[PDB]
């Protein structure tokens, strides 16, 4: 066999690109593409919480107060500065998952208890502190005033709201973030006017108008609409072709199915006699005629328009001894363009054209074409042929591409306005006509009759043709323009194949229904292609995010090919065991090279001028170790009694730790604990409290070293933390006898943050009872005048032959 | 002795492709019509009635 | 045993990698050598090291 090494092989190259499994499957995900399901909460960014705490004064004593300080909520910090970073991004990230785009304030206040004005405030978690702070016996007479005369200020005239808040600093700058760069726009109907594309509301076969009220409380979300800074189209072309491929099944999905055409049987009877295939000696004497069917015309129909607008470039599977299939094909390479085909099948076509039509028509001598030469079969015969007509028809289409212009911000490739009115193809049959009246001669003459008459076969299908041309014209550009994603042209790995039969069905059955798209398909294609371009730019900012706060936060461990599948993962189009290795790596620098989103920047930016405030708090870690082997002598606080605490980090040879859990090179460290040198151990590691005065004396502190050297991993690393105070069993001892309560070990560690009332006392504002629609072309009634009466571009009906 | 550092290198290679053993598969083909078929002097064979 | 926990080509390579980090009795430097010793790429070539 050979068919089945072949389908080894094409599966040996499909096994490299990541289109999914049959391909049909695609248009039920395309479609599944939702929108950024818009998000907003009952709830306050809260990263702290206030408690009431015990305090011990000076002489060690407890005193007869707690006092209010803010400690985090849910504390799960881990060991290891590493890990902590790992613990900020994976608390930035799922910001991120829960980042709202809008906020209402009235969806989440709720009464003060202790409030002699009806106030209200903004949440529970404030009025269960406003409460406490009330019937405290500590708090001030001005704060309690206050409380009972803090009266909000809503004013609906202005649409604003200002409600008072009770947070720490940190908590207030996530949430006046949040408040003051919301993602929403004010709204109203000109807008969708101007939303929709410019060549439809000017094209008069689609009757628009609006039917619906819009409030000024109306909003939406602007999607981002941002073009191609990937650039998918150099050194991409696996994923282009997956993104080709996608394309053109949803534009299978949205031409329409043509109706009242020609009968398939009475253009079989007579394509019988006109070509009288009952007095050949060939081997084809039944297989001329296959392949004219319907749902072939269609699916052609279908396949050209999804092939152009999608650049998905396509390939040609043709029998050359059926003639009729290349006089069916000069007309699409008329009026299709020539980039669009792979060159070495077009080249084909066109040399089988030359050497069984054209040439052995006009007398020449065949040909002798180098396949390997830019320069094209047609090219040469434009030069070679002296006839004016076959000539200009050829140096059209030679000349015949698409071009390159920029609508709307974004690009388009179109045509020549010479096809999208059908005017060249009477050139073309001029052409035919002069080939009808022609002889051939050196040929068999009634295979040159045969010939001669499946030439005029399309000579009567002339206006036919034109309206044919005109119509598949029209459909593409008003498909065209319900596209965001700039159409970039291509050569692609894999290629459809198109049968030329499904181009001889299309060019002779066919008349007279013209079949455009309804308002409702088009805004389906369009809804899909700006959902899709929506969430391709919104997934490449989380990547870059990630990726470049990983690279801002040192986490140098973290392979980045894993974000990177989860991004091309959630497009639902890309199958990733599938995928190659190098391309990925293309992408990681380009993903790299770029700007980042704004709103994702900022979360960043706060969560950095604070992590160095947040994980100081979180009491079951320290942020290093002293060791100086001099009787040194604990220093009093007030939330501790006595501590080995330290709060400079200052004469002494700093070491960190994570240089030194990985590189294993523990002679810089036991050549200072042996010979007794002092040294800072820096690293987010944990500790205990150790409350026994007898411990002190004996030094256990110094204990929890000596395992470093025997076990070289500093993961089991455990310092001791002496708070002592008045409940500690054994403080007699400190407070008696006259002496000074000493060690060595000092734990550097910041005290936490007091509560203050008016550093943290805010009035947040926000707006009132806006409706955030989403699906905003449901507000655009529109219809279809009836398909008889069309125009298109110039005026002019559109299938003209009536 | 086995000095770690000295007996270290780096291995280049590609990264990523493909290779293809029968080379013929990608090109389909066929004939002209046998009446139309020529020979170096670009004139018919077994055109003599 | 590697800082960017990156890669190397065989598994016996990697062996004697986790077999030296592990022993008492071999020194710092090439632990600091094994952390440095990962995998370069260069996609715009098509090429690794």
């Amino acid at each position: 066999k050979e068919e089945h090494q072949k389908e080894v092989q094409y599966e040996i190259l499909q096994k490299t690109i990541p289109t999914f499994e049959p391909k049909e499957s695609i248009l039920k995900k395309l479609e599944d593409i939702k929108p950024e399901q818009v998000k907003k909460q009952t709830k306050l960014f809260r990263i702290f919480e206030p408690r009431q705490l015990p305090v011990y004064r000076a002489n060690g004593e407890k005193e007869l107060r707690n006092r209010w300080y803010w400690k985090l909520k849910r504390d799960t910090l881990p060991d290891g500065d590493y890990d902590v970073r790992e613990y900020f991004l994976n608390l930035y990230d799922q910001v991120l998952t829960e980042m709202p785009d809008y906020l209402l304030l009235k969806d989440m206040a709720v009464e003060n208890k202790n409030s002699r004005d009806a106030g209200k405030v903004v949440d529970s978690e404030t009025a269960a502190i406003c409460d406490a702070i009330f019937q405290d016996e500590e708090t001030e007479g001005v704060v309690r005033r206050f409380i009972a005369e803090m009266r909000q200020r809503v004013q609906a005239d202005r649409n604003v709201v200002n409600y008072p808040s009770i947070l720490h600093p940190i908590d207030h700058a996530f949430n006046e973030y949040f408040l003051q760069h919301q993602l929403v726009e004010p709204l109203n109907n000109d807008i969708i006017f101007n939303y929709i594309p410019e060549r439809i509301r000017n094209d008069v076969n689609y009757i628009l108008n609006m039917d619906r009220n819009l409030p000024s409380t109306a909003r939406y979300i602007r999607p981002n609409l941002l073009q191609d800074r990937l650039n998918l189209h150099d050194n991409f072309e696996s994923l282009w072709d997956t993104i080709t491929t996608s394309n053109y099944i949803l534009a299978r999905s949205v031409v329409p199915d043509l109706k009242e055409l020609v009968s398939t049987e009475a253009q079989i009877q007579k394509m019988s006699q006109d070509l009288q295939l009952e007095a050949l000696t060939i081997q084809s004497e039944t297989q001329f005629l296959t392949g004219i069917n319907s749902q072939a015309a269609n699916d052609c129909f279908k396949t050209l328009i999804a092939a152009m607008l999608s650049q998905r470039t396509m390939s040609l599977d043709f029998v050359t001894t059926n003639y009729m299939s290349l006089i069916s094909g000069m007309w699409l390479l008329t009026v299709v363009p020539n980039d669009m085909f792979i060159r070495e099948s077009l080249v084909a076509c066109q040399l089988a054209i030359i050497n069984t039509i054209i040439y052995p028509a006009f007398g020449m001598q065949r040909m002798h074409y180098r396949n390997g030469d830019p320069q094209t079969p047609f090219q040469i015969a434009e030069q070679q042929i002296q006839n004016f007509q076959v000539a200009n028809w050829l140096h059209f289409v030679n000349n015949n591409q698409f071009r390159q212009v920029v609508i709307d911000g974004v690009l388009n490739q179109v045509l020549n306005d010479n096809i999208r009115n059908g005017h060249v193809v009477n050139q073309l049959m001029e052409a035919l006509m002069q080939l009808s009246r022609q002889q051939f001669p050196t040929m068999p003459v009634d295979y040159k009759r045969s010939i001669q008459r499946g030439i005029l076969l399309l000579s009567n299908r002339l206006g036919q043709l034109v309206d044919l041309t005109r119509l598949l014209a029209y459909n593409y550009e008003t498909l065209m323009a319900c596209i965001t994603m700039n159409m970039q042209h291509v050569q692609t790995l894999t290629t459809e194949k198109l049968q030329l039969t499904s181009v001889t069905s299309l060019c002779m059955l066919i008349g007279n229904a013209t079949v455009i798209p309804s308002p409702q398909t088009l805004f389906h294609y369009y809804n899909v292609n700006v959902n899709f371009h929506s969430n391709y730019n919104e997934r490449i900012n989380d990547a870059v995010a990630i990726i470049t706060a990983a690279n801002r936060l040192n986490l140098y461990q973290k392979k980045m090919k894993s974000i990177v599948e989860d991004f091309l993962k959630r497009l639902q189009i890309f199958d990733i065991s599938r995928v190659p290795d190098d391309q990925m790596y293309r992408l990681r620098d380009r993903l790299r090279l770029l700007p980042v989103e704004i709103r994702r920047l900022d979360i960043f930016n706060l969560i950095l001028m604070n992590m160095e405030q947040i994980e100081r708090a979180s009491d079951k870690i320290a942020q290093g170790v002293i060791i100086a082997y001099r009787d040194m002598q604990l220093e009093r606080d007030e939330m501790y009694g006595y501590v080995n605490i330290a709060r400079n980090l200052d004469g002494f040879q700093q070491i960190n730790l994570e240089e030194l859990m990985r590189t294993g090179d523990y002679a810089q460290i036991t050549n200072m604990l042996l010979n007794n040198q002092p040294v800072a151990l820096v690293g987010a590691l944990p500790f205990i409290t150790d409350s026994s005065v007898i411990s002190l004396v004996a030094k256990l502190d110094a204990t929890v070293f000596a395992q470093i050297v025997k076990l070289r991993k500093v993961d089991t690393l455990k310092p001791i933390l002496y708070k002592i105070n008045s409940d500690s069993n054994d403080f007699y001892l400190v407070a008696n006898y006259d002496w000074v309560p000493t060690s060595t070990t000092k734990v550097y560690k910041q005290i936490p943050q007091q509560f203050d009332f008016r550093a943290s006392m805010h009035m947040l504002t926000s707006n009132l009872t806006f409706t955030v629609y989403s699906d905003l072309l449901a507000f655009v009634s529109a219809d279809t005048v009836e398909p008889i009466n069309a125009v298109a571009f110039d005026n002019m009906r559109i299938m003209n032959e009536l």
